[PDB]
């Protein structure tokens, strides 16, 4: 059971407690939470270079949450105030009405192996394309391990530039399979091991052979709905809450400066939970705003409808290039221990969840704003 | 002095005392550092709901980093190894030819006063505009302290949208002076003051009033200037290196699936060092991801070009709401001790030092993708 009655009135320690004997936790793991210093500084001097000391903020668990039946309890780690009680409020009242509804796709990043030098890029091109399961190959030669799990490169698409700056330009992408990984080395070895049989089919000259972070074929999706009565206040009614979160999506559909703090919001929830678990946050920053402007022009993340039975149906789609065997996931006493806590057996598990977050922070920050006003309740959690 | 010989050779504790010699602090201050826990947990508890405990990250620190000739130390707080080794390099690189040269504008926060509601937008606009001075007198009357330290009320800008989804829509824009705080919550009150009297003015329905992240009055620049002798390396030239960046970022500037992890290496460089200060790292991200496509296209926030000098000349221009007064900022220990390492007196100034370490970090993250390649 998620819910957790009074919590945010129990003290750190019996917050932890519970916490503890409901999952089941053993001291071991209490004690990373109970005592300062779960890094060490021989590990903490490996993760980053010129290390002196640690910094540490804030770590929460938000409540209510249920995706897809299941029960979970989501950590988050941020300073800013109003973000854990908004995303567990709301989660609160999604819970009426199935909790969220997720899904996601298989965890499908894509390598650039850019060419230079080629005077018939478009030529070229059908070359690549008529040879691709030589480059595939190739590519899944180098990491096996990868393809004994699942995964392993999958296709390739070549795109071209002839109207670069610099001449034109042949950008092969190869959409490989990553597993539980985010897929950033997976994927860059890859990428420099075709590279030089790329060079000799094109007879370019290959440059970069990086990942893309806008990773649009590693999508998270999810749903929630919300009946007009649960948003009836005191001064406002259901159905005129309804209106004014419509109003307030309408906005952001068309105005990138209410798209930018929209989104903003959206990222409020998603940012925490990837620094818990020792994610890259940068990574889903860029995937998630690159996204939102994906049709030449910078729009809402979300979606908020109302449905022919008079209900709010909000929805989110973005990029989730998240991981559970990840570098600094593995290293962190505390990131192995957020993903405990989430439960979480692969990273699209974690992906859902992530987007989830998001999803119910949005709800909660346009809720407020159409409500009253956005001081009322930030500010008064906005203590000191 | 920046500079710092054998720093990465050094003993996180022989680089803490180094550090603090250096720049005199206290043993108050290395007790900070030197001991896990600086941040007690009934302040922890004081800054978000539920908190069960504390999360760690490393806390570095940059070298060689000079920012118009004025030496200083960048503390950065990240997980991604090989950011702060690039950032410190390039650094060391720049300094040969003046280090970072940047400069900012009036730390210019904007909110929303969205207005629904109304049947003659355009008509209601100019009814807004001619009683603009109102508008502001009434705004600046609520926040007079902020008066009193030069900030405040500017400008009115209003905007329509006849071609909103659930009606026409009406936009007013309340450019507000911040001064060394993000304005947040200082543009937030504004907003909700002024609306009563807008309302009366336009006869719509107010609706939403919050501030714009996508803070594209408050710009923080930088540049830099690498010479092709400095970039020549074992396999290839100076030459050599100068055209392959300018072809990584003809790349980004085409291609919005480069533009991505482009913009992505450059906030590796700047998040850090938001998270280091206290700052809202998300909202920094939320302005700097907006302004790269403000042209309807994703692209590059920084610019490579070579100049007919043949050097290679770098820039960094974008949104940077980031403030010393902000609330997690003051009750943070470490934050504190952040900004006394940056040695920052206002706001502005701490965002010309962020977008020259993000603009150092694109150029190290540039180089290497160029420099070794089949
Ligand atoms: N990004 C967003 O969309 C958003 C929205 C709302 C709130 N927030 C949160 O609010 C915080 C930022 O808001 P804030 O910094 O405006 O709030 P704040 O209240 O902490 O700081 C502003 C206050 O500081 C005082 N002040 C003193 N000296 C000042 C100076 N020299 N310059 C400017 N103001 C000065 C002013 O009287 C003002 O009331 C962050 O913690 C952020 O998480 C973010
Ligand atoms: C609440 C908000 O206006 C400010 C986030 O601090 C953003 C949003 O609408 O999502």
């Amino acid at each position: 059971d998620s819910r957790l009655p009074a919590f945010r009135n129990l003290s750190p320690a019996a917050r932890l407690d519970h916490i503890g004997q409901l999952l089941g936790l053993s001291h071991d793991d209490v004690s990373l939470l109970a005592n300062a210093g779960a890094l060490p500084m021989d590990i903490a001097n490996g993760m980053i270079e010129n290390v002196i000391g640690t910094f540490e903020l804030p770590y929460a668990v938000a409540s209510n949450f249920q995706i897809n039946g299941r029960d979970v309890l989501v950590p988050l780690v941020v300073e800013e105030p109003s973000i854990v009680a908004a995303a567990s409020y709301m989660a609160k009242l999604a819970r009426a009405n199935g909790g969220f509804t997720t899904s996601s796709s298989a965890p499908l990043m894509h390598a650039q192996v850019q060419i230079v030098g080629i005077q018939d890029p478009l030529n070229a091109r059908l070359s690549l394309l008529r040879r691709k399961d030589e480059i595939i190959e190739l590519a899944n030669r180098k990491d096996q391990l990868l393809n004994s799990l699942g995964g392993g490169c999958r296709d390739i698409e070549v795109h071209t530039f002839a109207d670069t700056p610099r001449g034109p330009m042949l950008v092969a992408h190869l959409i490989v399979d990553v597993r539980d990984a985010m897929g950033a080395n997976t994927v860059n070895t890859m990428a420099e091991a075709v590279a030089p049989l790329m060079e000799a089919i094109t007879g370019g000259q290959v440059r970069l052979r990086i990942l893309s972070n806008l990773a649009d074929l590693r999508l998270a999706r999810a749903q929630v709905r919300i009946t007009p009565q649960q948003l009836e206040t005191a001064e406002f009614s259901g159905e005129a809450v309804i209106e004014g979160i419509l109003d307030a999506y309408a906005f952001a559909a068309v105005d990138p400066y209410r798209a930018a703090t929209h989104n903003k919001g959206i990222m409020n929830g998603i940012d925490p939970l990837i620094v818990a678990t020792g994610n890259d946050w940068r990574a889903v920053e860029a995937g998630a705003h690159a996204y939102a402007c994906r049709s030449g022009h910078y729009g809402s993340l979300t979606t908020w409808e109302k449905d022919n039975n008079g209900h709010l149906v909000g929805t989110l789609e973005m990029p989730m290039p998240v991981g559970l065997v990840g570098g600094a996931t593995k290293t962190h006493p505390l990131a192995q221990l957020s993903l405990r806590i989430l439960g979480v057996k692969t990273a699209q598990a974690l992906a859902e969840i992530a987007v989830a977050v998001g999803l119910a922070q949005n709800l909660g920050a346009m809720r407020a704003l159409a409500t009253e006003g956005i001081q009322r309740g930030h500010m008064a959690l906005h203590a000191r």
